[PDB]
């Protein structure tokens, strides 16, 4: 029971997926470069295939400062903690992987890690992510008259809904955990995801058409409680940011390079079909004025005229 206060440190972890997927590999990663680089003595307890509850739940522990401390989180689940970091990966910001990767390289990024750490206590400590969302639906939606009044389930983030609303869809904030069931019983028609977390939930069997919209690569903070952080050791702080940094190079260049390989394990399987959107480069131009009206509100027009 007996921990050290600031016999061992103990630091719980949370993840939604099993042992096979890139965040669950992406956290065992960052464990064993701590335990590699810290001259010292530290015990992670990850919790798997989302006991802890999902994203949302996780969020409000790591601001609170109990119940788990580390994690992996999407920007557009933290709004309601930091409405800024949203923009980190909003849908249509980068063009392709080379775009996201020139965004993961620099520093760029410090003023929205800034804002999450001053408003919310939450310490981004690296950045994994890489996979590619695309829209999975009950029926084929492959054209702008099928996209039209299309119920599909979003994140909370504001920027998600108003995105899809510009594209004449009806998004739906429904948890992360309901949207099997919403979509098996009806409720809505699709979501959209990433290759990885698709096959791994299993949300092909009831999603099975999946359409190549391309709207989002992910950005994917590898987090920490501010109050478990600042606590820790100054030499173990530092250990934990190198670990972070190089666990989420780890990660997403493990994510981005299966992207494709698991879609195409889905359709070798046949449990997707996929399709391509039929005029998709109109919702760049569709897309704009939400995204220049997001960051003008909240003060960031500067930040994503650089990332453009
Ligand atoms: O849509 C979600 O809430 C989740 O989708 C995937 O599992 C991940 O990208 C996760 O971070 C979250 O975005």
């Amino acid at each position: 029971h007996h921990h050290h206060h600031h016999m061992e440190t103990v630091l719980r972890g949370a993840s939604m997926f099993d042992e096979e997927h890139a965040f669950t590999k992406t956290l065992r990663k960052f464990e064993e470069l701590v335990d590699e680089k810290y001259d010292g003595d530290v015990t992670f307890d990850l919790r798997l295939n989302g006991e802890l509850g999902v994203e949302s739940d996780y969020v409000t522990f790591l601001n609170q400062g109990v119940a788990i401390d580390y994690t992996i989180l999407a920007p557009s689940n933290m709004a309601k903690f930091a409405p800024s970091i949203p923009l980190m990966d909003m849908p249509f910001l980068f063009r392709d992987l080379d775009h996201w990767n020139a965004v993961l390289s620099s520093d760029v990024l410090a003023p929205l890690e800034d804002e999450l750490l001053e408003k919310a206590d939450i310490k981004i400590v690296g950045y994994t992510g890489g996979g590619t969302r695309n829209l999975l639906s009950k029926q084929p939606v492959v054209t702008f008259d099928d996209l039209k009044g299309h119920k599909m389930r979003v994140m909370g983030a504001p920027i998600q809904a108003q995105i899809f609303q510009a594209l004449t869809a009806a998004p739906s904030a429904i948890a992360y955990n309901e949207v099997y069931n919403a979509i098996q019983t009806g409720v809505i028609a699709g979501f959209e995801n990433e290759a990885a977390s698709i096959q791994n939930l299993k949300f092909y069997e009831v999603a099975p058409n999946l359409t190549l919209t391309r709207h989002s690569i992910t950005v994917r903070p590898i987090v920490m409680s501010g109050k478990t952080f600042n606590s820790l050791p100054a030499d173990l702080q530092a250990v934990v940011l190198e670990a972070g940094e190089e666990a989420g190079a780890y990660g997403r260049e493990l994510e981005s390079r299966e992207d494709g390989v698991k879609l195409q394990e889905m359709v070798d399987a046949g449990q997707l079909t996929v399709s391509e959107f039929e005029n998709r480069d109109k919702m760049l131009e569709m897309v704009k004025p939400v995204q220049d009206a997001y960051a003008a509100e909240i003060g960031a027009s500067d930040l994503l005229e650089a990332v453009r």
